[PDB]
C-alpha cells in the first residue's frame, strides 16, 4: 500500500532504499541521490488524496532556507500519482533519544540547550508568518554529519498555517478551529478548539521541556483528548515546576498572559533557558546525554 516501492527512482535522480515515516497524511522515504550521493528525506502525498499538505510544507521550508534549524531544501515535484518533496536527511529523532534514556528523562543540560534550538526554530516559523501547531518531540532530529550532529532540526510543517495576511497582520481567528495537534503537547487553548496563536507553540515547548526534565507529564497515560484537557484546564502548572529551575515560572506566567493576537517574548524565554545553564555552570560545549 506504500506509495513508493523501494528503489523507485523520482524525476531519474532521487532513488528509494525504505519507507521512515507513514500517516494519513503521506509518507517519508529515505532515498539515495544519485547525482550529490547523498541520502535524502523524500516526502511524497498521493495526487489523490483530498487534502493536500506538501504545497504547505515546500511553501514553508522555502520561506526559512537560510535559517538554522531548518533542513535544506533539494526539490519538489507533482505528477499523475504522487507529490514530492526531497530536503536533507537528518538523524536521531528527539523522541527515539528521549526514550533511550534509563529513566526517559534527559539532564537539565540536554533538557536547557535542546530548548534553546527549539525556541529558535519556533521563533524562525513565527517570523515568516507560520505556526507549526504540532510542536512535540517526533518532530525534531539531530543532525546525521560532523558539521550538524549537535544541532536540533524542526522537521515537519504537515500542521503549520498562515496566521498573518500578506502585510504581516495577524488573521481574524475562526470562532471555533477543531484541534487537529498531538494530546499529550496540546495548549488548553488548542483543546476548547480555539483557533492557535504563537503562544499554543510556546505552550507546547514548555510541556515538552517538562516531559524532558522530569520523564512524564502528569496526563501521560490519558490518550482521550477530552480528558486530557479537563486534566490541564483545572491543573496548577506550577506543580510541573517543583523539580525544574525557578526561572521557568517566568516562562509559564509569560506565555500564560498571552492571548491569540499578541507577539511573545521569545527573549524572555531565551533567557530563562541561557540565566538556568549559567546558575548551574551549564556549558554550550557540554556532551548532549546521548553521546560520550
Ligand atoms: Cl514517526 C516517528 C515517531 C517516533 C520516532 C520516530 C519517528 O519517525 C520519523 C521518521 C521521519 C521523520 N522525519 C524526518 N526524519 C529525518 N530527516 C528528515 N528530514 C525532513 C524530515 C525528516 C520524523 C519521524
Amino acid at each position: 500500500a506504500d506509495i513508493l516501492p523501494a528503489n523507485y527512482v523520482v524525476k531519474d535522480r532521487w532513488k528509494v532504499l525504505k519507507k521512515i515515516g507513514g500517516g494519513g497524511f503521506g509518507e517519508i522515504y529515505e532515498a539515495m541521490d544519485l547525482l550529490t550521493r547523498e541520502n535524502v528525506a523524500l516526502k511524497v502525498e498521493s495526487a489523490q488524496q483530498p487534502k493536500q499538505v506538501l504545497k504547505m510544507e515546500v511553501a514553508v521550508l522555502k520561506k526559512l532556507q537560510g535559517k538554522d534549524h531548518v533542513c535544506r531544501f533539494i526539490g519538489c515535484g507533482r505528477n499523475e500519482k504522487f507529490n514530492y518533496v526531497v530536503m536533507q536527511l537528518q538523524g536521531r529523532n528527539l523522541a527515539d533519544l528521549r526514550r533511550s534514556q534509563p529513566r526517559g528523562t534527559f539532564t537539565l543540560s540536554t533538557t536547557l540547550r535542546l530548548g534553546k534550538q527549539i525556541l529558535e526554530s519556533i521563533e524562525a516559523i513565527h517570523s515568516v508568518g507560520f505556526l507549526h501547531r504540532d510542536i512535540k518531540p517526533s518532530n525534531f532530529a539531530m543532525g546525521r554529519l560532523p558539521s550538524t550532529y549537535r544541532k536540533c532540526y524542526m522537521l515537519d510543517f504537515g500542521l503549520a498555517r498562515q496566521y498573518t495576511n500578506t502585510t504581516g497582520d495577524v488573521r481574524p481567528p475562526r470562532n471555533v478551529a477543531g484541534f487537529r495537534g498531538t494530546v499529550r503537547y496540546a495548549s488548553v487553548n488548542a483543546h476548547k478548539n480555539r483557533e492557535m496563536g504563537r503562544h499554543d507553540d510556546l505552550w507546547s515547548l514548555f510541556y515538552m521541556l517538562v516531559e524532558f526534565a522530569v520523564g512524564q507529564l502528569p496526563w501521560r497515560k490519558i490518550k482521550d483528548k477530552e480528558q486530557v484537557g479537563m486534566i490541564k484546564e483545572k491543573y496548577e502548572h506550577r506543580m510541573l515546576l517543583k523539580h525544574m529551575p525557578s526561572e521557568f515560572h517566568l516562562f509559564l506566567d509569560h506565555i500564560a498572559s498571552l492571548d491569540y493576537f499578541t507577539k511573545p517574548d521569545y527573549q524572555l524565554i531565551m533567557s530563562v533557558f541561557e540565566n538556568s545553564m549559567k546558575e548551574r555552570g551549564i556549558a554550550e560545549n557540554e556532551a548532549f546525554d546521548w553521546e560520550k
